[PDB]
């Protein structure tokens, strides 16, 4: 079903250290959306590299890989209808001067390059992000909707 | 250094399945614990009846693998200074009606066999259990107490 | 006066269920309205199919009305200064995809028919459903407004 | 069953007036208490002095009656497993000087007289206030717990 | 730098009384705002005339100074990127009927009049009232932004 | 009136970096406590050490003054019946191990020495403390209680 969608949502080190973790997953909790993956990581700077290839020219590539291999980053995979559509808009817009209050970034960030959070922005680029973050056996299914999420 | 002490806290099935996860994270971040092990996972019964073996012939045994077996579980292990002890009391005494508002079972639940969570009663406990649960390449360390360990 | 206004606010059965009574009431609370009838109760199918008449005809009303009917629902009159309009604001807007972040469906639901929370649209659907929901003896005052809230 | 208790739990007044009725709520509703009635009322003399009629003869008697009618009141059954005696832990010891931070009245009132809220302190007391502030229409249950009351 | 801006905030009487001082500074805290003046006071009739200069000519005036005087107000001073611009939309829009859940003024007042809260509306107006409600010794810094912030 | 008793609490260097000056407010206005003095400052050394004079010979006296002079600090001045011992209650007791959830101290801090909070323990070491870190034109009272002090 469409309520078998998935998509990616990644805390960077920051939200990590100012001990934001509990409240952005709980957020995530309380909409009714479902977890089918959750995992603490030290990214690899090949993994960052290949997540950030799109940007793999600009110049603020260094340092960004940098940041996000820097600390321990939270990979999460979240279920259910529209939940990369919503995702987006709990999020709120990339650029933290944009970001409404109630949002996460919203509530929380202020730096613009060294943000708390991540999430996909398509269906495409979830699937994409799920692949290169999580292998097929961290993500548990109990939601019967493994055998819909196949594209 | 003492403030390297881990501890293993386990949320149950019933405290995924009530939505308390994030909530409980919460409130170890805020007490100022460093989270360095996270994941979301099915228990295999196999890892279920190593980690209960002190209890395999009692009459629950059986029961009680299959209750931590039938949904998915959030395993964690926590960092800081006395984090075992410490961890004990904020989730509130193992019996819930012994439970005192403010700490975790105490705000949330109500059933004694069934529970939200789990915590390690003793440092050699926590090594226990954490290893058991977490291969050492899982954890995540950058405290620089990784080595203290 | 305008500050003598009335909306009516139902949390349906899955607002219940998922235990959101609470926060639900405390979001009106520290807004600064006034409690003025609150009360629990299985809809009877008569009321329901009256207050959902506009839609007597359309395919999905049967079902609708079953889950109105499946369980309990608050029910509620709050007062204060542009309660009806400030009131739709703070749920939201009614479709879960355009719900922002901040508003009760936007922090809490997904499912676009079995929502957790209704609202008045306007000054006179809100004494209409007021009648409806409340008996006049229901209807507690004490912030003397009674004399005024006549129409 | 057990888990078909019912207690009952009344806001006064000052609770209601203070804004904490949601808050109230939000506890025992996360704690996993079911709410089996809620109602929004002025209380009747006729239903206080009833209610309080083990006190009648008190000097403070009239008085009190005289605060529990000033304003509205919240009244709710809650359900569940030693929902009495859970609630009464809950709520905090009925003197707001014994009552510890994380209890209701620990974390909100600091008058001893008028305080915020009420519950009941036996299942006896509780079939008794139940039925004395809710007819029974008025309770709605749906938790299979209806028939075992 | 741009991260030694500085804006104020007034909490006005209201927002005491209505106990909302720890929830309104815990919003700037948790957005990453460093705090470098906080003071509680009873302000002077000629420091309200001065602040509210602009407007000591429209008939509100009056009892507007009146209210502002009649209790404690919190006056505060907070630091970081942009805190102007975003300190506005923390706030949400001035008028309480525009205000979006998840504001300030969105989440807790309702009266247009007799609010909550106030926030620099520029980054010289701010210069402006921190020069009117702080002595340079009650600002306290450690941000190592005092020997850039000159204007 | 004893609703008239005045209490001194302090959030140390920590606390404010933590970012917990707003949630520590929060709980004493939800209580009911009057707030009649708040201020931000760096507290000098003359004023901690005056402050801290019943230690002044300790071996552990210099590096306290250099823990609290190396941050700015909240002070602030609350109001009630029993504020005193009842603040005392709503922070845990001074150790962070015997601190239980649901007291400030018991959700918050873990390190013992360099802690979060400050409250006074005494009425004469309220009046004391109060005076040092205020002067009096700093106070700010309309609950016509001033008079009464």
């Amino acid at each position: 079903m469409a309520n078998c969608e998935r998509t990616f949502i990644a805390i960077k080190p920051d939200g990590v250290q100012r001990g934001l973790v509990g409240e952005i997953i709980k957020r995530f909790e309380q909409k009714g959306f479902r977890l089918v993956g959750l995992k603490f990581m030290q990214a690899s700077e090949d993994l960052l590299k290949e997540h950030y290839v799109d940007l793999k020219d600009r110049p603020f590539f260094a340092g960004l890989v940098k940041y996000m291999h820097s600390g321990p980053v939270v990979a999460m995979v979240w279920e259910g209808l529209n939940v990369v559509k919503t995702g987006r808009v709990m999020l709120g817009e990339t650029n933290p001067a944009d970001s409404k209050p109630g949002t996460i970034r919203g509530d929380f960030c202020i730096q613009v390059g060294r943000n708390i959070i991540h999430g996909s922005d398509s269906v495409e680029s979830a699937e994409k992000e799920i692949g290169l973050w999580f292998h097929p056996e961290e993500l548990v299914d109990y939601t019967s909707c493994a055998q819909n999420w196949i594209y």
